[PDB]
């Protein structure tokens, strides 16, 4: 008896994997959004607005990425930022329709695990060399980077976790935008639980 | 050098400010200050208005007294839903050329290993901040603002550190931290302590 079906819990993390998009110039596209928002992990895809009388969109998408703390690191960094000459806004997806619950449920048995999310990792370092790095700052259960099922070859991001929470909060705060083999790597700590349909 | 005293109090004023937008017609000033006054005491808002009917635009810009505490207004406080509705929250899209002043006010604030702390109840004293700060390194200073006529201080301060690894270690262990009631709201300098003086070299 614990909290959201495995079906719940699934339509949460998809929503909690998408991040609003608006005030978007004009003159810029899927293309634009895509290079600004990739940083924060490999996007999945991007629903942009359209106006077929105007043929253009209407100033906002919904970038979708592969996991949420991609969404959730998006969301902190990029709001704000000038793109185009507009400060882009970031934010959440209005609709929930009575997912939140289960949203703010993933939230918590989050904090039961010292797991960080890792982005931006160049593609020739490997799991043992972002292992070594991280375990500067406490010892590692395990570092893994997320794997194209195909080819074996990483995705650019992935996974550590700690064995104490002091260790986690110091390479959040160390590694967030730490410069490794040309890319700034951007990190933060986890949003869902490591297995969240199990 | 970058900028005269002028041009950096210009700058300065402009990194006060934070644009607020997607607020629901039903919600006022009130609402949006009791919703940013947890990252320092709002100076003043300039409220959007139709007025033919008679409602508000939907935007507003908060003017804080401190740099500071716009920037942390803007990490915290973007997509947060305000009746309803994820409010936006943004630097005004006017800098007509004090950006590179803004730059050089955030590249001279490097120099310094120190860290805005807002939400100070009313209770806690220089000293009290200093102690409980101090757990995280040697301390330079710590000091509350405080009202130049009544002497009590307005629920915000600075700390200086003499390491940047305390500095570091205080933001993200302070920040949201529960003390005396109220989440203490904590972040890095973005201006240097005495921005329109001197300075020297």
């Amino acid at each position: 008896m614990g909290r959201g079906s495995a079906a719940q819990r699934q339509g949460a993390l998809a929503i909690m994997s998408r991040v609003y998009v608006g005030s978007i110039y004009y003159e810029l596209g899927e293309d634009t959004i895509r290079q600004a928002f990739a940083p924060f992990g490999p996007i999945k895809s991007i629903d942009m607005s359209w106006d077929s009388v105007t043929m253009k969109h209407k100033g906002f998408a919904f970038v979708e990425y592969e996991v949420p703390e991609a969404a959730q690191l998006a969301l902190e960094q990029m709001n704000s930022v000038m793109l185009g000459g507009r400060n882009i806004k970031v934010g959440r997806p209005s609709n929930i329709g009575q997912a939140q619950p289960i949203i703010d449920q993933l939230a918590e048995e989050a904090r039961a695990f010292n797991r960080i999310y890792v982005a931006s990792v160049h593609q020739d370092l490997s799991d043992d060399d972002i292992k070594s790095v991280f375990e500067a700052f406490g010892k590692i259960k395990s570092a893994t980077l997320a794997r194209d099922p195909t080819t074996g070859k990483h995705k650019g991001y992935g996974f550590i976790e700690y064995e104490k929470a002091q260790s986690s909060q110091d390479a959040v705060s160390s590694m967030n935008l730490f410069d490794l083999g040309g890319q700034y790597l951007r990190v933060g700590k986890a949003v869902t639980p490591p297995m969240p349909l199990l």
